[PDB]
Parts: structure tokens; C-alpha cells; sequence
């Protein structure tokens, strides 16, 4: 169930939303704009509301699904850090338990696809990503995971994050 | 000390940010985009990051600074409702205690200037705007307002919004 068609021209990815998804067009544009101050989203080049088209930087890399088993704890911690950033910012990207196509890995790490984003006081980017990570790497038992995730969600502060971070990385 | 120059071509306001305020260009673009589903912001037409330009709908109306003392309580209540809507959405627009130039009034009510916005769990749109209103209309003592605004921030649900809305409007001439 897709909301858009993405084509590539030169160095740009052009995402054209179907007309029934104008709502998602604007959230994609909005959250990409609000995240330009950081290095973990594509550069945004243009919006065209009449065509529901967003033109942005094409990110060269591998999607997380193709290399998840080869990522070192270095790189996993950098991804966890980005999720924590989104949590702190108030942006619930959604589908972070299925980031398969939406984390692009090279020398850098870039997230794509913000069209389902919503603003939330306590987003679920880290906890959703943790579920995906445990499903793919089988780092621990679900109950142990929910213990750590309930601890982070209750505290939702840097201390609670640093504890959860090191605890996920230790299972690697 | 402004962050931009705004010019008008046809029915469009074109806001061009100075290069030192690229950061604010993106917040203006972002929050206008996130608010296009609502009718109280300009339509956004285009962004040009190389020029730090945003092209948007020109809003015809009178700025609130020019009509505040003549606005009726129904109209004030509509403005309060828009501040509440931003509160519920999580968008702190900032400078709502100096909205003089940034609320444009006609048959409709439209807010402009989101370049200083920030996401917050409990924004201060309504609480800042209440201070502007008390400064211009002299509704009550500063201490009374401050109690009412803390009660709103403590509750922050629809019922406690309605209470603060009523408490503010009841004092109007
Ligand atoms: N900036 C980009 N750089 C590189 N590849 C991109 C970029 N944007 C999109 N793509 C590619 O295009 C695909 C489709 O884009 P995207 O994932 O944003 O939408 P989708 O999930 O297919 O559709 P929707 O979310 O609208 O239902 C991505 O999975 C990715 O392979
Ligand atoms: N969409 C619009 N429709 C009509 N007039 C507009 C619009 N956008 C801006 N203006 C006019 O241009 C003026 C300047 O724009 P704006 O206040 O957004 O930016 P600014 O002068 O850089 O302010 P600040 O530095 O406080 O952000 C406004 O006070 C208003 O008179
Ligand atoms: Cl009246």
C-alpha cells in the first residue's frame, strides 16, 4: 500500500504523492524541513504542491535490511542516537519497527520517509527500532527487552537513554 | 532587527531570509508545511533553499495591532481557539505575547511568521497570547492572570482550556 512513486533524475530523488495523499505530502515536506539542521536526512531542494512532488537529495548507500547482520556496535549506536534525537525533538516517525528500506547506510547514516510522522510528547522511535533490532539480531528475550524499554519510557531522559544504549550494545 | 525581507508579487508574499538565518528559513518552511491541513496559515507554494526564499499566499486583512481594542469577544475567542489548536498540535510558535504584526484579520483569521517555532509537549501559545491580551485590554491584575495560566498548564486538556477561555473572555468590556 504505497502513497507515492519515487523516481530519480540526476542526483535527485523525486517523490510524487498520489492525489489522495496530499495529507502525507505536507508531513513529508514539513518534517524534512524541520530536520535540515541535522545530517541524518536528505537535503530538501523543492516542493511542488500542485504536482505533490518533493525533490530531495538521492542518498547513496545500502538499506538497513541488506546489511543489518554486518553492522558493528559502532554503527548501531549511531542509529540508536538518531532515534533518541527524534524522541527528544518530539517527532514520532512511525514504522520504526520496520525501518527495512528507510535507513540508508554508507560512510554516513541517513533516514528517509517522514510522510507518516506525527508530533508526540514521548515518541516511540527508539522503542520501535529496538523491537526491529531484537527481531533481526535476536539480542535478548522479549521480556528482557520490555523491561529495558519500560525503564527508558518511564524516565525518558539522557540518563535513561545512556543506560538503555549501553545495555543494547552489550548484547552484541 | 528582522530576519528577512518580505516582498509581494501578484497574490504571493515572498519572504527572503538573510543568509545568517538559514536556520529560521527551514523552521518557517517546516511549520507552514505541517499546518497546511488547517485554514489559519498561508498556503505554501514553493521553497528555494539557494535563495532562502519562501513563496506563500498573501493574506489580505488588518494586523491585530491595528484593531485589538475594537475586537469583539467572539473574535477574541476564535483567536484563543487557534492558539489552543497549536498547543494541542505541539507547536510553540513563540512571540505570541507580541503578535502585533502576525495575526491578520478579515472575515477569517490567519497567523503568519513561524520561523521561530519549536516543538514542545505543552506549548505556550495561549499563555503568551493571554499576556498580550491583558496588556492591551487591561482585563485583570497580573497576579490573577498568572494563577489562571498555571492552572491551564497543569491540566492542559479540553476542559481546562475551556475554563481558561471563559475566564479570559468574561473580563472583556
Ligand atoms: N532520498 C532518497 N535517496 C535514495 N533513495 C530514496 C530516497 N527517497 C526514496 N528513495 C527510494 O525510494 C523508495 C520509496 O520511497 P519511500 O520509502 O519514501 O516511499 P514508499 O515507502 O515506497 O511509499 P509510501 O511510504 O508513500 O507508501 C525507498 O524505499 C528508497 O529505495
Ligand atoms: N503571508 C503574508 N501575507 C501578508 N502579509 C505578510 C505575509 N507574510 C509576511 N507579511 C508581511 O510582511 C511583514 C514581515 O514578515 P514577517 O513578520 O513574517 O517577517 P520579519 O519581518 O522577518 O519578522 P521577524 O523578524 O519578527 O520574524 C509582516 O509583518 C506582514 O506585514
Ligand atoms: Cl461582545
Amino acid at each position: 500500500g504505497r502513497h507515492s512513486v519515487v523516481r530519480v533524475e540526476g542526483d535527485r530523488a523525486i517523490k510524487q504523492f498520489f492525489p489522495a495523499y496530499r495529507y502525507n505530502f505536507w508531513k513529508e515536506a514539513g518534517f524534512l524541513s524541520l530536520l535540515q539542521e541535522f545530517d541524518f536526512v536528505p537535503r530538501l531542494y523543492s516542493i511542488n504542491p500542485e504536482k505533490l512532488e518533493i525533490e530531495m537529495e538521492f542518498i547513496e548507500g545500502r538499506p538497513i535490511k541488506d546489511v543489518i547482520n554486518e553492522l558493528n556496535s559502532e554503527t548501531i549506536g549511531r542509529i540508536l542516537d538518531i532515534c533518541r534525537k527524534l524522541d527528544v525533538l518530539g517527532i514520532q516517525k512511525e514504522e520504526m519497527n520496520h525501518p527495512d528500506r528507510h535507513i540508508i547506510i554508507s560512510d554516513r547514516i541517513v533516514f528517509i520517509d517522514f510522510e507518516r510522522g506525527v508530533i508526540k510528547c514521548r515518541p516511540s522511535n527508539l522503542t520501535q527500532f529496538a523491537v526491529y533490532l531484537n527481531s533481526r539480531l535476536r539480542l535478548m528475550k522479549n521480556e528482557e527487552l520490555k523491561k529495558l524499554l519500560r525503564e527508558y519510557k518511564k524516565g525518558f531522559d539522557d540518563e535513561s537513554y545512556r543506560e538503555l544504549r549501553t545495555q543494547i550494545l552489550q548484547y552484541m
